[PDB]
């Protein structure tokens, strides 16, 4: 295999490491009003924020579109990934919002892609081809399957990346303390393992219904 | 049990953080002068130097401490992980260095120590209550044999976050690209496994002697 040297128990860190180079996650864009309007304050009403936030478009749209994505490139079927991908473009608001998603989206593929030694294969090839509104979400279900990376690993990873970027906007942008910030992240394990269960038992009716 | 709501799968995923507050890795110490004196100057000569550098005092005294001090917490000998602590802090120079690993590694207790919903049970609450040179390496050890994490597993999130530390430093004092390091990090995946198998091989016998 082309990939005998890749060892996907340290890609998965690697892709969900902030310091992967595809620029914020955007998680920030609906937060400054909640602040603002005296809504998010402290530890307290952060910690309802974020559950709130992850339980709804979070959940719907993003974490659904992963597994949606990944399921579809198990099965090499193109055509329901540019789908799913297509009605998360149609259904995404404002357009700045829509456009730094893409604008993440195309940077994952470009970066992975740029890692030479790394054999996404013919299907991923395709999709990075195809697609025309990528997404960090989209993309990386298609690169987990691609990998042969198992579904749950692969959200719990992305899910812990993505929370911890929200959770850290709330430490910096309240302000709280590094240390509510942590015991946030510890607050929310539960909540994470009952959001990826969610996210097993939903499916395209579902997507973008939050 | 205390910690039914913790979910270690995450938890090792926070610890090892760049957002986990406890400052800086100390690696960067040892690297201005490579840059400076045109040894380190691409891609290529920054991958020899962390080869270099990953096999040699990064695993016979962190790394190999790491494992130490996690075997030692499984036996309850708090003896022997003080006496880890002596051999790295007799050896250790120069003195800026030795207090900042420290200081790096009492962060590391304290911060655990602050989110009170997560019990460390009490061989780390003695071992808290009675280290005097703790560094981040022995303080994990302690710490992921406490909560149950398997060592190949503790010892694999431990590795990436402070090569992915090291390598950072890299792209931004040689320069390099973002690239680069991408491409640098995926190099380094099958020696990380050799590095991991070989610090399973190491003992008491070795610490230090690099």
């Amino acid at each position: 295999d082309n990939n005998a040297h890749v060892d996907n128990e340290f890609l998965i860190l690697q892709v969900n490491d902030a310091v992967f180079p595809i620029g914020s996650y955007t998680h920030s864009f609906g937060l400054e009003t909640y602040i603002q309007q005296k809504k998010v304050t402290n530890k307290e009403s952060a910690l309802e924020y974020l559950k709130a936030n992850l339980s709804s478009q979070f959940l719907y749209t993003e974490m659904l579109s992963l597994k949606l994505t990944y399921e579809s490139a198990l099965q090499q079927d193109l055509k329901k990934i540019l789908g799913v991908e297509e009605v998360i473009m149609l259904s995404t608001s404002p357009m700045e919002l829509r456009l730094a998603n893409q604008k993440l989206g195309n940077r994952f593929i470009k970066t992975l892609q740029a890692m030479n030694e790394l054999d996404m294969g013919e299907f991923f090839n395709a999709y990075a081809q195809k697609t025309k509104d990528p997404t960090h979400a989209t993309s990386y279900g298609v690169f987990a399957a691609s990998l042969g990376i198992e579904l749950k690993k692969a959200l719990r990873h992305y899910l812990y990346a993505q929370t911890s970027n929200m959770v850290i906007n709330c430490v910096k942008s309240v302000p709280l303390s590094q240390n509510d910030g942590q015991k946030i992240l510890l607050s929310l394990q539960s909540p994470f393992n009952q959001l990826i269960e969610k996210t097993l038992e939903l499916d395209e009716s579902h997507l973008c219904t939050a």
